[PDB]
């Protein structure tokens, strides 16, 4: 009449040898309830994956509670049975006929063992059960040379009539003291892909977030694995760790990895499934879960999508499951354990939407922020992804990986995994369409399909606060050497003369203004400065921050400033400042005025941002608000006017590099002298038009000639006027 | 919150006894910290009485739960620092020191979530340059309320508690408030004007109410505002109803059927005619300070202070001719001029022990004052009119 509904997994105590494969510590009343002979096999439903692991059952010592059962750490590792998964009990199936091959794998080793083998077979199949496709055991102690070596039995080739059997157990019959067919030791194979058993993913797969990996590692074995060290102080440890970030960064894989790498018990909740009409049912279930977690000392609490569980006070008073759950959780996790060893892992998308009561140092003093991967993190993720398939399935140079990582600016780890998925999809479909079902292993992975994958993916993260732009070197620079020296000195000041500024008190103006023609010499110079200086660069556009909603721009600016300050000293540049500075002249809304005041009082107000450098480039400086153009901030002014003769010559040579200068007959001087002052953008447009005219004649051309240049010069006008130059000069002299 | 309680329960026939446990003051916080340290005993830490007193004084608005959180986070920081540096040394060897506590209280953010009356840094008198009349009025308005309460009570003068600070931007308008926060030693609180505006509607009003209640319960203090020129103008320029609500709430707090004798409110403004007529009424913001550009002596002092790092004797400058020539500038203008001169000196041969006269002349020629006489005439007209 016990009627056991669900079961809990628990490691076999006392270690030693005992049974170690067929412990099966199930209380005798549960054995009698199922009407199955104890001296037979048993299955652990583990909510799915029918067939399970038919393992000989036994009995406990009447001290083991009904809820928890023992399935041995070997089976735990084989089936990826994490301590805390819900389990069900089912009757045994038909016995298998026999075993055929059984072959070891010798994981994390170079194989060729002989010396420390010492007849593993006797100890390999001296135990009852021993399922031939899966086993993991401790190194124990073989002769001298200590160390740790594990044996795995991955590959399997036996045939079973019922396909329901996931791991097709087989009988054991060995000969020894203290042989199957054709020995067992053969080659160092990995997990077989024919069956594709689940793998215990570790921190090796996760890449690009190692810096926070150490932080979470400290957070997980300060309280848990070293309780005495913290208890020696007696101030109680925090019971909650908050994880937050944009979706797709990989929090769940990470929490899954940190749960798998720990042998302690873990608790997982579906979330909204707990929500029910009954008021006290949820309270009783949560109290029972907390009591079960407290009963066994090693326990970890996982709370996913906690934002819905804990809404903010002012956001909405929806009803039903509401703040009562938050209050009872607070009173629970702050009430039972003094020292203990308990941590609650909370995963949320938007920290602001989370209850501020939860976000308090009293209980959630540990905050984890997982930002989108940068160039280095994305490169690491791609390298790990391709190393997963290894060189047998594909060939790609590291230069191609670096180029792809540079091209992918706003992609996330999930986005990169997807990108690989449709790259494989494109390869498969192209092979099927063209080769007509040839062996596609030789085709493997190339660059064209991957480029088409970036073309057709269209990631949903286009609207992002972090942006990257293609990088150019000093060769692409067209400008005067005076401004080049000025900006070189400006960038070299904080990076090198920081101690000189500290001792002399000069500090840094941390403000640069670049007023010039709208043609060029601002964005390209910023690109090259970011490329060469090696400092983190953030591209912020004027109209981009402007949207229909009022106040979102201020919040976004505050967030980007905060994370730029906390993300090491980096330079901040705004593409267009004239779209927000004029407020009185343009009768701008209150949002623009608030943004302007916030930037004014954050650049050089109440606090000093010595580490970061602020540089601004815009046009028509006289239309901006006088508040921004105040002495003390953004004092530096650069003329950055039209390019000189050398700059235009270099730009024309770079544009003509694909062409034959000697065959065209141009001296690279007269054209620049004629088009000396219009702009660089019109020079690029003229070069493009000349190339189009050249290729119009007979498709591909090996030269550009001079008639095309003359036609491009005649057809394209200038668009520049002396009055804007006079206005710029008047502004320059008045400052 | 007793307000959310049903008034039926809040009745003398039902709940005539009310027990209120307010925010702990300095003495209560010190007592709580001493009790907590006595609880974990001297084996695990070494703290002196003056250290506990300093910690309690620094935590002006923290609560007992906040103090416990501070101690806990200091414990984690000490443990992680010991693990990182000492490589698993004995726990009792490192115990608890003061630097980890200071770092913890710096990083924890103050108790008031998203507060607006921030704790701005302090700076000593010899680092302050300005006219002596403003300093005299400074000493006036601080010496009267602190040690003239009995005189006001016997004479009926009371406390006007209203001072308006109007002047050109960038020249010692907030310097007086900073020097006051340094010298007075009373718990100082400052608000950036535009920071009161937020996307949410109604949050500013409740934040203002709660911070005013905290100021009232946090002993007689002084309240200063940085830039009231963003919220005061509502009729001169277009504004939403939130600004009008903030203005009327501030008016009610200042002089609406309530009086705050303990605290003194001072407002600093950039544009003098953008203050609303209702706010600019007799009885509130009565005192007006010109606080104009610094005089010759203040500019000379600022120049000497900036040149103090350099070698003034062998540089050849008398520190007076340059100040006389630089008469149309202000304190910030002189500071940036000295910074540019230092930059020009260091860009030649890296480290320099002085600044040359030619570099100073070039910097002066390159930079402009940026101040127009018409704005000064406008300020004079406002002063005569008020
Ligand atoms: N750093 C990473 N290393 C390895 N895999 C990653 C990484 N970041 C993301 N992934 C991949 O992301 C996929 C999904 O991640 P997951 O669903 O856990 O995201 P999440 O960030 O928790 O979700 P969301 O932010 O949308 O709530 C997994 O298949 C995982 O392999
Ligand atoms: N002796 C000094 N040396 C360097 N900087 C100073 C000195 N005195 C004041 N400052 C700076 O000048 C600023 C004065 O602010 P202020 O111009 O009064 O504000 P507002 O712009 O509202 O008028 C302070 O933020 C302070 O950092």
């Amino acid at each position: 009449f016990k009627l056991p509904a669900e079961f809990i997994t628990r490691p076999h105590p006392s270690k030693d040898h005992g049974k170690e494969t067929c412990t099966a510590y199930i209380h005798p009343n549960v054995l009698s309830s199922l009407e199955i002979n104890p001296g037979s096999f048993c299955t652990v439903g583990k909510i799915g994956e029918n067939g399970i692991l038919v393992i000989a059952r036994a009995g406990d010592e009447e001290v083991h509670p009904v809820n928890v059962i023992t399935l041995s750490t070997t089976i735990r590792s084989v089936g990826n049975l994490i301590l805390g998964d819900r389990l069900e009990l089912k009757k045994a199936q038909v016995q298998p006929p026999y075993a055929t091959k059984v072959t070891v794998g010798s994981l994390q080793g170079y194989n060729i063992l002989e010396c420390m083998e010492e007849k593993v077979i006797q100890k390999l199949l001296d135990d009852s059960g021993v399922i031939m496709p899966g086993m993991i055991f401790q190194n124990l102690k073989t002769k001298a040379g200590d160390e740790s070596i594990d044996v795995v039995i991955t590959d399997a080739s036996d045939d079973s009539l019922p396909d329901v059997s996931q791991l097709d157990l087989n009988m054991d019959d060995m000969y020894g003291g203290l042989g199957s067919t054709h020995i067992t030791f053969s080659k160092e194979t990995q997990a077989n892909r024919k069956y594709n058993l689940p793998e215990p993913l570790s921190y090796a797969a996760v890449g690009g977030l190692d810096k926070e990996i150490e932080s979470l590692k400290s957070a997980i074995e300060i309280p848990l694995h070293q309780p005495t060290l913290f208890s020696s102080f007696g101030v109680s440890p925090p019971r909650g760790i908050l994880l937050h970030g944009p979706p797709g960064t990989g929090k769940t894989m990470l929490l899954r990895v940190v749960a798998n790498t720990s042998n302690a018990h873990v608790l997982t909740i579906n979330g909204p499934s707990i929500v029910s009409k009954y008021l006290g049912e949820t309270e009783a279930a949560l109290r029972d879960i907390f009591n079960e977690a407290r009963k066994y000392q090693p326990s970890i609490i996982f709370i996913d999508e906690i934002d819905s569980i804990a809404p903010n006070r002012a956001n909405d008073d929806s009803g039903e499951v509401e703040s009562r759950v938050v209050a009872t959780l607070l009173t629970l996790m702050d009430g039972m354990g003094a020292a203990g060893k308990v941590v609650v892992i909370a995963a949320t998308n938007r920290p602001n939407s989370v209850d501020p009561a939860l976000r308090r140092p009293g209980r959630f003093d540990q905050e984890v922020e997982i930002g989108i991967p940068d160039v280095d993190a994305r490169f690491d993720i791609l390298t790990k992804q391709f190393s997963r398939m290894s060189s047998d399935r594909h060939v790609l140079d590291s230069e191609a990986i670096k180029y792809i990582a540079s091209k992918t600016h706003g992609y996330v780890g999930a986005d990169l995994t997807a990108l690989c998925r449709e790259s494989v999809m494109k390869t498969i479909q192209r092979g099927l369409g063209t080769d007509a079902n040839i062996d596609k292993f030789s085709l493997k992975v190339t660059l064209k399909d991957v480029e088409s994958a970036m073309v057709d993916i269209r990631p949903s993260a286009m609207r992002e606060i972090f942006l990257e732009m293609p990088k150019v070197y000093w060769s692409d620079i067209g400008g005067q050497e005076e401004l080049k020296t000025k900006m070189k000195e400006m960038i070299q000041l904080p990076l090198e003369a920081s101690e000189t500024f500290a001792r002399l008190g000069i500090s840094a103006p941390k403000g640069v203004l670049l007023y010039g023609p709208p043609g060029c010499s601002k964005t390209l110079t910023a690109k090259a400065l970011a490329t060469e200086s090696g400092i983190n660069f953030l591209a912020v556009k004027g109209p981009e921050i402007f949207n229909k909603y009022v106040g979102e721009s201020e919040r976004a600016i505050r967030e980007i400033f905060r994370k730029a300050r906390s993300a090491a000293p980096s330079i901040i540049f705004f593409d267009e400042i004239d779209a927000l500075s004029p407020d009185r002249d343009g009768s701008s809304t209150s949002a623009a005025n608030h943004v302007l005041t916030s930037l004014l009082n954050e650049i050089d107000g109440v606090e000093e941002l010595k580490g970061v450098v602020i540089v601004a480039a815009t046009n028509r400086p006289d239309e901006i608000d006088a508040a921004l153009l105040r002495p003390g901030r953004l004092d530096r002014h650069i003329y950055v006017g039209p390019p000189d003769v050398n700059a235009r010559l270099e730009i024309l040579k770079k544009c003509t590099k694909k062409f034959n200068t000697e065959e065209s007959g141009v001296d690279l001087h007269e054209l620049a002298d004629r088009t000396e002052g219009y702009s660089g953008a019109e020079v690029v447009l003229l070069c493009q038009e000349a190339g189009l005219a050249a290729i119009m004649e007979d498709l591909d051309v090996a030269k550009v000639e001079l008639r095309h240049f003359e036609k491009a010069f005649k057809g394209i006008a200038r668009g520049i006027t002396p009055e804007m130059l006079s206005y710029y000069e008047e502004f320059a002299l008045r400052s």
